[PDB]
């Protein structure tokens, strides 16, 4: 179904963030980070469709939030390069996982919603 | 419809906070607070129905959060009486508003979203 | 100092510089009575409130006057101001700083109590 | 100091004692290369990272051992640290303060940015 979605709001204009570019990637045997999945938030700041029950194995992830693009279209020069969520999965029952982030120039925070559907 | 929504999250969990009062006041003429409207947020954390467009007029609004009650039903003792969120309601357009509180024992952070539907 | 207030600006990374700041204590009669006020430093600090003395228990409210600082930068602002709203010294007296993070749309605020 | 950085603990409302830190700098090869390290003190804070002449223009990474930080808690946390990522320095030396608010499902972190 759907057990990984992101949401990214925008602290400063009181909006979801729009258009912001999210790469995932799992933790491979090697110890280097590969390509899992992407896309960027919709009108809504949500970004959906990124897995799927099937592939969401147990392991290491990390989300990575274009965050400076996001700022340099508003004109306004930001702190970070990136916004990064790293962080295990862990099957014990059914589990979904959203990632929230609230960004402001020079900060951002980052929230996990671990819930049983 | 549903112009003002409240949405609250637990951090030492990360679940959505369950069975929290919610208190919603506006400023009368005096300079009191009047009650407005209240409720306890549901199974994912959410207010809903709290008001309509018709009522839902320009003005000073108070929106409290039983945050002691909360942490006190989990065996923790928190710093803050309540959380408070203070704002003032402009019409400009077709406005919605949700109030998202990100709660910890010692710590809290309040969001307003402003949308157009 | 037994009460302290830091305050920072999230959208210059800067300290949050002469923010009005007014300190209320619950009375008797349970209206909030005036407790002490100042305005943030260059570093973004009120220092100076109160002394152990003075500072009893109680329950006392914190309002920080965002709007203005906002306001004065050309920003118009979500909130009318941050209230911090706590119990104070009722196991004994304790050093407290009042912490927040300022946004146009967002706060956050942390509370720091250490044992003197 | 260059490069301070400084942890709070919102469940327990106090500084966030002998947590790991490690700080990076993106070399030539675009690889992390380990630049300095240290654990922050009974105050929350990590100071003498470095110096004006070594902390030159870069990319740097500071990562917190926040999982290592909640697991001596007995707190089973959700993230395995928190990493901040930034270019330093490109106008000239600045001061930066790397602060960080911890809860076991959240965190937040501001940069304080200061010119000598």
């Amino acid at each position: 179904k759907c057990p990984l979605m992101v949401k990214v709001l925008d602290a400063v204009r009181g909006s979801p963030a729009i258009n912001v570019a999210v790469h995932v990637f799992r933790k491979a045997a090697d110890d280097t980070w590969e390509p899992f999945a992407s896309g960027k938030t919709s009108e809504s700041g949500e970004l959906h469709g990124l897995t799927t029950e099937e592939e969401f194995v147990e392991g290491i992830y990390k989300v990575e939030i274009d965050t400076k693009s996001y700022w340099k279209a508003l004109g306004i020069s930001p702190f970070h390069e990136h916004a990064e969520v790293v962080f295990t999965a862990n099957d014990s029952g059914p589990r979904r996982y959203t990632i929230a982030a609230l960004l402001s120039p020079y900060s951002y925070s980052t929230t996990a919603v671990v819930t049983n559907p």
